[PDB]
């Protein structure tokens, strides 16, 4: 996928140089893919300075390299990616450290910019005449803070392209280890993010806003709560032990840390049962739509890439072509296929 910087250079990354997009297009293919990539993110001047130091690909275009390789579900061999590999590909990096929401501009008051909610939208709008104009599917991807950036994002895409005149195209999320759980911790999350929306002026979806109101936006980054909200189609892929989850909850086995995480996998499964486009597998890991072997784990028999086109066929249940896939056992590694 080849580089391409925002013509729109008032659209920009943290220390204000431009952002940006990688593409390779396949011009037989009316399917395109838009990834957004993850990485924390950060939420005080302090904070935002450290990760500037050691983290600064995150922060800035100034070091990019101009292309990057296809992997997992953005690469073009099929043996690689059974699910689209004909499509074109776009691979949108992370270089807001706002989850993919802000929309405030580096200025006199503001010593960095948070932009990523504009960022998704420009891109968009340089694609469409480079053929996304041509498009009869757009599937919103990412992956940890991306895979939370689609949830934010995908109605606001096609509300973009409705009130620019394409109303045929169908825009749909694919949100990948973005489904957290603002739960108790296992030794002594949300104050970080309330902090972060003000300092970056960040955006939610408009029915999840109108719900919880002024003051507590911070909700609608929690699955659970934005997903009910959204009009677009949207699956959700995510492991039940997500290291990022444990990570935050404070877990590095005893009778006390056994009932804890043995209640984090029931408390995921809840919140996915009404989710009938879902992913889950009883795995201690984080990530996986780019990850090379992609292809290798499954849930009740079923890959990912097969649960994927089963999800195509269903937006045109089907026998023998699941798309609720969930895994019922309670300790991480129940499931024979997780990453090793
Ligand atoms: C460039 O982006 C900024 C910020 O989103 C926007 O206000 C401006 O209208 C854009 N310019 C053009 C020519 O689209
Ligand atoms: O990037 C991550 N972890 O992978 O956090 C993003 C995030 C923070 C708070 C709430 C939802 C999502
Ligand atoms: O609020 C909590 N638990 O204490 O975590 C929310 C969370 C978990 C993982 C990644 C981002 C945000």
């Amino acid at each position: 996928l080849r580089l391409h910087l925002l013509l729109n250079t008032s659209v920009t990354c943290n220390d204000g140089s431009p952002a940006g997009y990688y593409l390779k297009e396949s011009r037989g293919s009316r399917r395109w893919l838009l990834f957004l990539e993850g990485g924390w993110y950060c939420f005080n001047r302090e904070n935002c300075d450290s990760r500037y130091d050691t983290m600064r690909r995150l922060m800035s275009s100034r070091d990019w390299p101009r292309t990057r390789t296809g992997t997992g579900i953005l690469s073009s061999q099929p043996e690689e990616n059974p699910y689209w590999w004909n499509a074109n590909m776009v691979f949108i990096p992370y270089c807001s450290s706002d989850v993919w929401s802000g929309a405030s501009s580096k200025s006199e008051k503001n010593e960095y910019a948070f932009m990523g909610a504009l960022i998704i939208q420009e891109v968009v709008r340089e694609l469409l005449g480079r053929g996304l104009s041509g498009a009869k599917v757009l599937l919103l991807a990412g992956s940890s803070a991306g895979g939370t950036g689609v949830l934010l994002n995908v109605d606001r895409v096609a509300e973009q392209l409705e009130k620019l005149g394409y109303p045929a195209i169908q825009v749909r999320g694919l949100a990948d280890s973005g489904w957290f759980l603002d739960n108790k911790q296992y030794r002594h999350p949300t104050e970080a993010i309330r902090r972060g929306i003000r300092y970056w002026n960040g955006v939610v979806p408009e029915r999840c806003r109108r719900q919880f109101q002024e003051g507590e936006e911070w909700n609608c980054f929690f699955g659970y709560k934005v997903y009910p909200t959204l009009r677009s189609p949207v699956f959700v892929v995510q492991w039940l032990f997500d290291e990022a989850q444990l990570t935050v909850d404070n877990v590095h086995v005893q009778e006390g840390l056994r009932l804890y995480i043995q209640n984090l996998g029931r408390e995921l499964r809840h919140t996915l049962k009404d989710v009938p486009a879902s992913f889950a597998p009883a795995c201690l890991s984080h990530e996986i739509i780019i990850r090379s072997h992609w292809t290798d784990v499954q849930v009740k028999g079923t890959s990912l890439p097969r649960a994927l086109h089963c999800w195509d066929r269903s937006l045109h249940p089907l026998k023998g072509c699941p798309v609720h896939l969930v895994d019922s056992c309670p300790w991480p590694h129940c499931n024979p296929s997780c990453p090793t």
